[PDB]
């Protein structure tokens, strides 16, 4: 029995002959960009299949687009009736219904499907950490049951729970076959976290001490005969999977390539180092003239849109109260109600932030403006590499205004790299941001 084979890659170098081995580095993208995918399936000739689906699921950061899906078979489109399509917001389903199946099955030479879609990286993105997708194909003579990991976060306490149930291939309960093994994934950057394995006389493990804010996957060893249903996420913490009898191959799963936004951390000092609230920035693409980092108008929602300007207004306000305090005045308290304005303003500014261009005119509500908190911190998340230049446009009560735009780069690790001159937040042993120094002359 000749196997079939697949690869998923970026649109064009897909290839299940010769995949790429280093699609484990992540290509740098912007909140925004649009990324198309592509999943290549060879089946050999003489195939006689009940079944053949594909299932793909991504991480959160990556928002699937509904209505991208093409799919073709030695590049001849399919018809609506030859697949059924299911679209979810992490993904989709696609089917081959027996029309479709036809067009593969009991073939005199190797058949080449190709499935093409795009998926946007979103403002849930967030900094150095890569966003994936996962697919299987899965297949056989008798109809398979299979499909491709749901990816969930643990629980708040950190805790990600696998229950296994078993089925057989009309979907009736049945005892547990055989032990069950998984490989419990980083699904953000696919490395193996751990191994687990479920005795058949105890269908639940719960994995301890995770990241709450990484997605996993448990990912089960083909079990000869039966084939895992990944069941839809409900809950954090808690994975599902189906073992129905179907008695086919093992699934297909192919190596996933990978995506990932870069960002900026600053801290405002004086000459003194001493912290400064209320500076506001906006990002410039040069040092003189140019233009200006603006979200894009048709991509900013109303509530985010409205959102922006409700948290300026309240950071505005209360920015203005910390100002009318005398230093000695200026608590751990006070500078706390500065840093919640800030800290909803900036996470308002990173939800409104879905695409960005680069415009004439920094007198534009969209041109995106960053506002130093009480330990004066300010940051930009969602970017290309490159070099870009702050531009101050409203300087720290009682300092003169900047006459020059500061220079910085965006690079895999200006986010969090150590060696860049100060403690974003004072204590913290890593000083990974860079300072924006102001003074009374200028």
């Amino acid at each position: 029995e000749a196997k079939p084979k697949i690869d998923k890659d970026f649109k064009g170098k897909a290839n299940p002959d010769t995949p790429r081995v280093d699609k484990d580095t992540p290509v740098n993208h912007q909140v925004g960009d649009v990324v198309e995918y592509e999943i290549v399936t060879k089946i050999p000739a003489l195939a006689n299949y009940a079944t053949a689906n594909w299932s793909d699921r991504m991480t959160e950061g990556l928002a699937f687009n509904k209505g991208t899906v093409k799919v073709t078979v030695d590049d001849v489109a399919l018809e609506a009736g030859d697949y059924a399509l299911t679209e979810v917001a992490t993904g989709f389903d696609l089917k081959l219904t027996d029309a479709g199946l036809a067009k593969v099955n009991d073939q005199n030479a190797e058949k080449t499907v190709k499935i093409t879609y795009s998926a946007t990286l979103n403002d849930k993105a967030i900094v150095e950490v890569p966003e994936s997708n996962d697919v299987t194909f899965n297949y056989g003579n008798n109809p398979d049951h299979g499909n491709t990991p749901k990816p969930n976060k643990p629980n708040e306490n950190g805790d990600l729970t696998l229950t296994k149930t078993w089925v057989d291939a009309t979907g009736a309960p049945i005892p547990a076959g055989a032990e069950a093994t998984f490989d419990l994934v980083n699904a953000q950057a696919g490395k193996v976290v751990q191994t687990v394995t479920l005795t058949t006389d105890k269908n639940t493990v719960t994995v301890n001490g995770l990241d709450k804010n990484t997605e996993y996957k448990f990912v089960e060893r083909s079990i000869k005969g039966y084939s895992a249903d990944y069941q839809e996420i409900t809950t954090a913490g808690e994975i599902a999977v189906k073992n129905w009898k179907d008695e086919n191959p093992k699934p297909l799963d192919p190596t996933e390539p990978k995506v990932v936004t870069y960002g900026k951390k600053f801290v405002k000092v004086n000459d003194k180092d001493n912290r400064l609230a209320g500076a506001e920035f906006v990002i410039a693409n040069a040092d003189n003239a140019g233009q200006y980092l603006a979200r894009k108008a048709d991509k900013v929602s109303q509530e985010e849109k409205q959102l922006v300007v409700t948290t300026k207004d309240a950071l505005d306000r209360a920015v203005a109260a910390y100002n009318a305090l005398t230093a000695q005045q200026q608590t751990q308290q006070e500078k706390e109600k500065v840093d919640k304005a800030q800290a909803a303003y900036n996470a308002a500014v990173i939800a409104a932030n879905n695409a960005f261009e680069w415009v004439a005119d920094k007198d534009n509500e969209n041109v995106v403006k960053l506002v130093s908190d009480a330990q004066g911190r300010f940051e930009i998340t969602g970017l290309l590499a490159g070099t870009y230049y702050l531009e101050e446009t409203k300087q720290p009560a009682g300092y003169a205004l900047l006459t020059s735009r500061q220079k910085f780069e965006v690079t895999a690790t200006s986010y969090s790299a150590t060696g860049q001159g100060i403690e974003y937040t004072a204590g913290s042993g890593k000083d990974d941001a860079t300072k924006v120094v102001n003074k009374k002359i200028t």
